[PDB]
């Protein structure tokens, strides 16, 4: 049911991704109509002389080609009839099946207009795919108290490296679920996602403070993680002024708890230490916060600020080191935000393959970066800064990970599993995927 493309924007935009760096070209971008075409495309790879590269491309918002499939097949898994909103008597809630390619922006518009139902555990940007945000975690505020994304999924329907498709849960071939939640694509194509729901707020009371003082700015977003009043996102950014930090907050509401929203708020504030008088506050839908990220993307594309290099960094970091990111980082290393914000890693199931440091609360750094339009020499020097930022982790002997990692090497890649994590994740690779055709752009295995 599948169609082949050797359209030159088709092949361009299979070449590229948000990155902007790494552009592999594929002989060919696949359209799928269902799960079974894309089985017949990994069968024919797996089957094939050669074994050519067969990379699934969600909204291509990779930094290093991750999605690429250089003289292979790209699967444009992007978007036919849409399963409606399930209950559970048993799992005691919500659920939607929905295709690996979907956008979390339409997954939201689909289960609020099916009975004002909402997945429970974000990113920040919404134009990202299911099946991408689950092959890494998918965080944002809400992770703290619900887990990433990969922590919010019952099942999936996973294509393998040898074109088969297989149902998996935590009851059902656990070994791949498992694998293939933060598993960088490495062991199959996710062409169903299970995904949990809540009732959806109607509102969201969306708060912005200041702190001059980190010890201060970082105490705070811990005790905000550990709370039974509290907020139900918590983030936080780094700002210059010399180097401000910034707590974002959300109260979420609807129209039962709209005449407690105000003293749950400034309950919450009371206890917290911002500069006084430096309190931010919007009212807005839940929908609006929720596609923030998309209104900033909409004015940076006016201003040809949108399709630029992007550099972009991530770390976890272990609370017990964060202060030392203070003086060594923001202050002594330092276009883009600086997202900085701490996580409970007891949310995060130790079964899957996702990297986290081995610390009950690790921070999320995110240095967001955008080089200047058509000046090389502008993304040249935020690389250096970059590489800069992980010698300094290096050398101080920070046990920081990278999230989204863009390894390229076999020791690196060891070092960043880690001997028990690197033995699984080989092993699933020798199960799932053997020929090594799958996501061959995160450059772990070989053929
Ligand atoms: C660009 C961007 C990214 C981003 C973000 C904001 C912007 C503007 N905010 C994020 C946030 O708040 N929290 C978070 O966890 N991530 C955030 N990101 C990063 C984003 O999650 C990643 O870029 C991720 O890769 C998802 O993006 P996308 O859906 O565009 O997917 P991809 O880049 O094409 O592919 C990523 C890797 O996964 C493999 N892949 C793709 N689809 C599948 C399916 N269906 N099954 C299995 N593997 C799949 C690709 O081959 C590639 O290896
Ligand atoms: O990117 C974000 N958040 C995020 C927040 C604001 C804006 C933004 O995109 C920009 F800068 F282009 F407008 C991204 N979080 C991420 C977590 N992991 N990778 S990115």
């Amino acid at each position: 049911g599948g169609r082949l493309s050797v359209d030159a924007s088709d092949i361009a935009e299979a070449s590229r991704d948000f990155g902007g760096v790494a552009r592999a070209e594929p002989m060919a971008v696949f359209h799928p109509r269902a799960a079974g075409d894309v089985a017949g495309l990994v069968g024919a790879a797996f089957r094939s002389a050669r074994g050519f590269r067969v990379s699934a491309r969600g909204h291509g918002h990779s930094i290093s080609g991750q999605a690429q499939a250089a003289g292979g097949v790209v699967v444009d898994m992007s978007r036919v009839a849409r399963a409606l909103p399930v209950h559970s008597a048993a799992l005691g809630g919500h659920y939607v099946d929905v295709w690996g390619g979907e956008l979390w922006v339409d997954v939201l518009n689909w289960t609020l207009s099916h009975g004002g139902l909402a997945p429970r555990s974000w990113t920040d940007y919404l134009y990202l795919s299911v099946g991408g945000t689950l092959s890494n975690a998918g965080i944002s505020g809400q992770a703290f108290h619900h887990g990433p994304q990969i922590s919010n999924v019952y099942e999936l329907d996973v294509v393998t490296g040898k074109g088969e498709v297989v149902t998996c849960s935590e009851t059902e071939n656990p070994d791949l679920f498992f694998g293939v939640l933060g598993g960088l694509g490495q062991f199959g194509i996710i062409t169903r996602a299970r995904i949990a729901l809540e009732r959806a707020p109607k509102r969201v009371r969306w708060i912005r403070a200041l702190y001059s003082n980190f010890s201060e700015f970082t105490a705070d977003q811990e005790r905000l993680i550990s709370l039974g009043r509290r907020f139900d996102y918590v983030e936080g950014f780094v700002v210059a002024a010399s180097v401000l930090y910034c707590l974002e907050v959300t109260k979420n509401y609807d129209d039962e708890t709209a005449g407690s929203v105000d003293q749950d708020v400034d309950t919450l504030l009371g206890e917290l230490n911002f500069l006084p008088g430096t309190v931010f506050t919007t009212d807005l839908p839940y929908v609006d916060f929720l596609d923030r990220v998309h209104k900033a993307e909409l004015k940076l594309r006016a201003k040809g600020m949108w399709e630029v290099p992007h550099p972009w960094l991530n770390l976890f970091v272990p609370a017990s080191r964060i202060a030392d990111f203070d003086r060594g980082v923001f202050r002594g290393v330092l276009g883009g935000p600086v997202l900085i914000y701490p996580m409970n890693k007891h949310k995060w199931d130790p079964r899957s393959s996702a990297v986290t440091p081995d610390e009950e609360v690790f921070y999320l750094v995110a240095f967001l970066r955008s080089a200047l339009p058509g000046a090389p020499e502008s993304l040249e020097a935020l690389a250096r800064q970059n590489q800069r930022i992980l010698d300094f982790c290096a050398g101080t002997g920070i046990g920081a990970k990278q999230y989204l990692p863009g390894h390229k090497a076999r020791h690196e890649w060891a070092e960043h599993f880690g001997a028990a994590r690197w033995d699984r994740f080989a092993r699933l690779k020798a199960e799932f995927d053997p020929r090594a055709i799958l996501a061959a752009g995160q450059g772990i295995f070989r053929p």
